[PDB]
């Protein structure tokens, strides 16, 4: 009807209750569901769905093998309905490409893919489901996106976009989209170092951004993005509270404008929300691989660098798989706040368990609650044995 | 549009008509059919659907390998078209849990599911589609709700939980929900004496729920609701015609305001429509198991503790495997009256077919007549020797 | 939104196109595709779909074995998109059980099912998909119906049912049906012997069905109906042309108010399109079992006992099995007249290929052309031996 | 709501991006995907699909073997969700045969089939959905259509049909369609000497269609139609860049009213944009057979017989197997101009592949970009092999 406006703040988060979950891998054992990775949640004014790259194949057939890859002609950014899982029969393809984002204006919808060879990848920006802008590679070297929701505020809705090295400074650039046109961009400013995959969120008018820096970070860079003068900045988060993966073990004092050093050239999509005292950051349990979930309450953690936690909960046990996590909002709720939501991608087969040729993984997804709920941990749940 | 109110009486049940039968097993044996059980039907005002846990996988599926289980992390309350089988494909997820309630109250429909671990479980209510409120456990040992649908008047859905033992005295509240907001919850109250599983229906303002005392009880509690005062009183049946499972052979005399003695621990989700001389229970055919199914007319049975059959009918043979019932109607259809309605859940596999590593069931619902019409028997169907 | 009334006259047929094919034996052969026979097909004012009686199994499914047997509880009436094959995954069904009939009046649909033992069989009553009105048998013996659609005159939707002896007379009667409530029912009146499984179409205010005489007759009984005095009469058509199956040669005069002799006890389920010289006549080419069929033209088929035909068309080779066949039009088409279609229902398996343990069938149909078109064969095409 | 009117001009074509692709080879390795051939894309005003003649059988299943024959009663035009795959439970039947074409004029759509034996094939024109004129072969020489889209202008939708040799001289006719009826056809006229499998596309109240002469030219024939005046012109592409396959290597001057020769009787359906300096051609790469594809800008190609490349965009490597292409476009969005696209039918089997026993394939769309975008390619993806 009308474009939507950041006009709510954060509802207070004191737990998190399930929201959402696919189990994809258990039930595409015995059914036709597609294989994919890097998956998200985005809502409509109508109706939330998940979203994943889907890589042109299901699971149990023989175009699995292989699916560890991440580029290909044959990955495109699908959506199914919410907690079902993405099959051959319910998914809708959104755009073509391997690396995209997505997200609702509050009249229609805006999705991007990025596709073609490393050196001369292309992003095309869809709108109402037609193509209506298209970008080409201005580095020349993997074009990529955030592979979460983007969000808008009064038809304006940004976009963080990297094309360059991965170990290394790169070129980082903040879109500003209205009905899939451009209306502004600007390169990457402020202390972040290295930008990629950022998971998003919005309250009142205000856009905030917790990336992945690749290169050096360990602790992950923020970028703050204000809409309407489109215009924005960058730090880390100041939080000894480390959240990127691999890492280092935690410190007593992290750093707000620089990396915290001790892992290079590797990282994992994640994501947190900032907001003083109702802070709360995610990350995996384990500091070696994407092993295990869990949510951190720590107050303050984008600007205070002693900041340590003050209450948690386990998302994933630290023996069962995870992977990428990102941030998403159901915008056209009732209430008077945003309740703030995330999902967590539960990565299974290579590399990790390489009995089988494929990669894939299904998706668990949680929204805060005002009540202090106990909890549960939610593993993908399948069995690699009955795969081989 | 406008809450639907209970301005109608029962129609007069003279017989039982084929409402619905999805012949899951059947068909699953071939074909990407999820497992289930806890099954339940419920109407929206243009539309009724047959509702389920799934658990998960198919039943083709190797993972459905261990489903006798009743709580798990990969469970999710799921409903799908009217006497299609709940596939893959087809089955639209309501909420993730191992217990559910779910009703529409005339502008749009309130789901609840429970998840967690037995020790902390929580609530989630979903009101057009979205989490609006959360309850954490209040006695820690499995909170569990009626697994059929709840009965909405004027806006107010009350709805019945449990939390503690299952063979002691535990913590019953009703819940009055409006919008999915609770507007006010009471402790059980009355003489039933312990309260699981309830099977509810509306007339005249009045919600009547017949449910499992699992603790004591041969007999079914029955808990009335005024959803405008927002109280309610507890008995039990009084007629000597027992109707849970297992349960001792009838007696001439039952009792209105105590359990009927003779099996402890145990017992099944059940129904009855308590309308004076248009009394009809239903109950398995077995007192040892759950084997067959019939439904008696016994006029005055919850107030008159001498109340015997003065009509019958027989819905599954004691030859055939039945499982859990309860009751549901289509508020909004045609007509001066509601008409009664049930489901019987056709439970396949474990325990009872143990050659197969599963437990499943499928869906068989009738309707009332005011015909005196002939009857026929309605198995599951499906050849458990098909699945070795 | 206003009862359509039947009031224009048929188009001239002078040939027949191919309106829908849904090649289910074929493709059911590797997906899942569920068993059914006496199809037809049926119109709502936005959208024509095919309907059958489901045998509640996939084709490959274990369960097809014995599907030969007309009527079982896993039977339902169900429909599905126009020349797609009923899925297990787009089948929606109307109602339970082994015989029905189904019309749409111009604001919603009616839809009957009969259930039950030979013995005690009702008939269910559906309006706008809810269970409205209940018929018990009245004669104990297979309370059965059309097979094929009804037809509507302002709101009034008359319906053909017979219960009693398929061997002897039995007991038919008309019921008129407005809104799924009866309004009237006479017993069969005239000079036909006997009633099974009409075909009817409606023109100018008057409605027409072509039956089946299984007793006696080779020639097919004709019920014709006023909806609006609620009336009607019935004879036989009294071309020498026979049209039922199986079925003695053609003599050179026929009878009009007599079975033809020849064959007792047997037939099979047809139609005729009955309009002075504009008349066609459908019938299996073999006159010994259901192999090919074909449509003549036979002027005033129905009162000239000597007409021969002036015109045809092949639609299934005598090589080929074929089966039921039965009128329906879309009442809501534009132009100035009614296009007379007609299906043939193709059955493979039992007993005619008795290789496999199943029975089932796929669709195939055909509508009017005012040019005098070229024909083709159109034959089931699945190959048995696949199956084996 | 209104008929829509060629009233803009095409977008600039500087290069193209991916639009859509659905890697149905691929996938149905492993799920119920329908065997098809000769596909297209075409728009409604509110959704975009893909289109293609089934075989009315699986990939995977045993009727799969023979679909390398183009005509049989199993065929159908079917339309599925863009860029997913054309499975059994997501394909919408739009008419019955082995020949087709579909356009959507504002208001409602338009779909053709011819069906029939070689000597007496009929096409059957359908308008929201319904049957309405049939036209009878008038040469009895396999009457065959586009295979592609038609276009529409103020509801006359033209559409070109050849009946007759492929060999030699044939019956070409333009019929001009309203809502589903003729309101005149005409012979062919112009210098294109023989017609086959027209591509077609509006812009500026003017219809191009880019065809294959099959009997003498490796050039393509152009029709320019106006649909207003219900009349056109013909020609062939003046360019030395031979767009036919097989073909002779490219001259340096071509032909503009007579075939270029080198090769006859054979082509495969292909497409142009002229539209000036603004026009593109697409080709196979190979000469000899359908492998690779490529689009090459060439000035003024239509008219300028001595016109070579001046820019280009490679499609499918030569290593990969193309096949039929096609013109489509939104005519329903946003923006000041037409965005030219096309498809490339990548045809797998037989008889390029002969280890397996059936011929089928996958689509590949792009659509025009005003940026230069870098290119990659798009095969179809999968592993032939993996069928054995
Ligand atoms: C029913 O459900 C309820 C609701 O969920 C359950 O109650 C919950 O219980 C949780 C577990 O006990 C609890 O979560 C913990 O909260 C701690 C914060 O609370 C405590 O501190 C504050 C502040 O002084 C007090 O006010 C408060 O009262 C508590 O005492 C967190 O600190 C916990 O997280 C830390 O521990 C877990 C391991 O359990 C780690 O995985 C996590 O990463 C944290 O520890 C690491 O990080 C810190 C920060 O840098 C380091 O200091 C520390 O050494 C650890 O570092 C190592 O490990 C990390 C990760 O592997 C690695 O990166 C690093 O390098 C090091 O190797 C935890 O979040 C909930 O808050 C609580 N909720 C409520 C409402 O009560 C209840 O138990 C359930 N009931 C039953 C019967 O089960
Ligand atoms: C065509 O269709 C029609 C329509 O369905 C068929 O007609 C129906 O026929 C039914 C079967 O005959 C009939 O149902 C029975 O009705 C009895 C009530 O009617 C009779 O009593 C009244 C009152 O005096 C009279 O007015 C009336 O005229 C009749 O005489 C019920 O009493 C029957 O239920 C009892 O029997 C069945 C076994 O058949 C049990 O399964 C059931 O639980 C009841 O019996 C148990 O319970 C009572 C109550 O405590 C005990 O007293 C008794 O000993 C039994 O207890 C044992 O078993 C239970 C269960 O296992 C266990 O818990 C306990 O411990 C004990 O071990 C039955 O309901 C329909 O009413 C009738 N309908 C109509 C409209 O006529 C017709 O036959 C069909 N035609 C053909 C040709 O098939
Ligand atoms: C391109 O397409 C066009 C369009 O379809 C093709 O043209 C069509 O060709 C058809 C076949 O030739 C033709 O159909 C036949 O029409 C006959 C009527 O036309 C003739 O008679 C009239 C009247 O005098 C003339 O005006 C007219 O010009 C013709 O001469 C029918 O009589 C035909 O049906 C009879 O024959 C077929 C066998 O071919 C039987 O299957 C059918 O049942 C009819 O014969 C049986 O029944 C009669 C009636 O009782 C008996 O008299 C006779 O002995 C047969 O009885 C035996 O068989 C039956 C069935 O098994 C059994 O029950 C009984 O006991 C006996 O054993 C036939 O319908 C179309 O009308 C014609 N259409 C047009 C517009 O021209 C064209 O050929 C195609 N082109 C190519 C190149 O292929
Ligand atoms: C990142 O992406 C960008 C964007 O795509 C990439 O840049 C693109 O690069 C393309 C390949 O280099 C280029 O495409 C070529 O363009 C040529 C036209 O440009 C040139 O000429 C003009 C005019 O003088 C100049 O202005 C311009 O600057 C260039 O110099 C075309 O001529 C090319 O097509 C010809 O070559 C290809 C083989 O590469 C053939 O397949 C094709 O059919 C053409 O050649 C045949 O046909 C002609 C015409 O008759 C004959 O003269 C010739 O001998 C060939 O004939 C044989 O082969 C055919 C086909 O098999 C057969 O039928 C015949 O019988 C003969 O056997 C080609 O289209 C893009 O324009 C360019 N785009 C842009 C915006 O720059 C960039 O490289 C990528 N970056 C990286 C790092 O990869
Ligand atoms: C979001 O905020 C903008 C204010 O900028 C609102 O957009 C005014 O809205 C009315 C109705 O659409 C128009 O007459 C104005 O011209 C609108 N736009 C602007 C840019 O001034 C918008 O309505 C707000 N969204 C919601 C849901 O209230
Ligand atoms: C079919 O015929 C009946 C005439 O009997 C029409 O029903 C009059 O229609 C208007 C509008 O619905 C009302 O004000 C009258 O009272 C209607 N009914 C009767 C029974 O008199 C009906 O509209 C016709 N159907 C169509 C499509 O025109
Ligand atoms: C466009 C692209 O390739 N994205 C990939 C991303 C990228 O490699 C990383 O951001 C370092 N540059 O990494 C991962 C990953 O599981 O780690 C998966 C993504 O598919
Ligand atoms: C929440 C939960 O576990 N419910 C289970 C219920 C419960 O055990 C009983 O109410 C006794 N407490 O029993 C059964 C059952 O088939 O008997 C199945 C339910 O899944
Ligand atoms: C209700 C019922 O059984 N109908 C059956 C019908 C019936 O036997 C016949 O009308 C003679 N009475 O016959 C046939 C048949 O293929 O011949 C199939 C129907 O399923
Ligand atoms: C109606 C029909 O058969 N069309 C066929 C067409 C035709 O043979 C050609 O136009 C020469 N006449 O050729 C091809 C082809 O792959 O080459 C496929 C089409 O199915
Ligand atoms: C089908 O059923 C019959 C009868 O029970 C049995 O003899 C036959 O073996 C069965 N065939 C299959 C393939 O199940
Ligand atoms: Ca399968
Ligand atoms: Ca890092
Ligand atoms: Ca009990
Ligand atoms: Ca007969
Ligand atoms: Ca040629």
């Amino acid at each position: 009807r009308d474009f939507n406006n950041l006009t709510k703040g954060l509802c207070t988060i004191n737990s998190w209750h399930i929201y959402g979950k696919d189990n994809a891998v258990r039930i595409g054992e015995d059914s036709d569901v597609l294989v994919t990775r890097e998956p998200y949640v985005s809502c409509d004014p109508d109706e939330c769905r998940f979203y994943a790259l889907s890589q042109g194949t299901t699971i149990r057939g023989k175009h699995s093998n292989g699916t560890i890859h991440d580029r290909s002609q044959y990955r495109a950014l699908i959506s199914w309905p919410l907690s079902s899982p993405p099959t051959v029969y319910n998914s809708r393809v959104e755009c073509i490409g391997w690396s995209s984002t997505s997200c609702h204006d509050g009249k229609t919808r805006m999705s991007i893919c990025i596709s073609g060879p490393n050196n001369n990848a292309s992003a095309v920006i869809w709108y109402n489901r037609r193509p209506v802008t298209e970008i080409n590679t201005w580095a020349r070297n993997i074009l990529r996106t955030q592979e979460s929701e983007c969000v808008c505020h009064n038809g304006v809705c940004p976009v963080v976009f990297t094309d360059g090295s991965a170990t290394g400074p790169a070129e980082t650039r903040i879109y500003y989209f209205k009905e899939g046109k451009i209306l502004k961009w600007e390169p990457l400013a402020g202390t972040a170092k290295h930008i990629e995959e950022c998971s998003c969120y919005g309250e009142r008018a205000e856009i905030t951004c917790t990336c992945r820096d690749n290169w050096q970070g360990s602790n992950r860079p923020v970028i703050r993005i204000d809409p309407v003068a489109m215009t924005h900045t960058s730090q880390y988060i100041c939080s000894p509270v480390l959240t990127d993966n691999p890492r280092p073990n935690d410190p007593t004092v992290g750093k707000c404008n620089d990396p915290y050093p001790g892992n290079n050239n590797n990282g994992v999509k994640g994501f947190s929300y900032l907001d003083g005292v109702n802070t709360w950051l995610g990350r995996t349990i384990s500091i070696a691989s994407r092993s295990g979930y869990e949510m951190l309450k720590v107050p303050n953690a984008l600007t205070d660098d002693k900041s340590k936690p003050t209450q948690g909960q386990t998302i994933v046990l630290n023996t069962d798989w995870s992977g990428y996590s990102g941030s998403f909002m159901d915008y056209w709720a009732e209430g008077e706040c945003y309740r703030a939501c995330f999902y967590v991608e539960l990565i299974r087969g290579r590399p990790k368990e390489d009995k089988v040729w494929w990669t894939s993984n299904s998706i668990v997804s949680m929204c805060s609650s005002t009540e202090f709920l106990g909890q549960w941990d939610w593993p993908d749940g399948a069995k690699i044995e009955y795969f081989l």
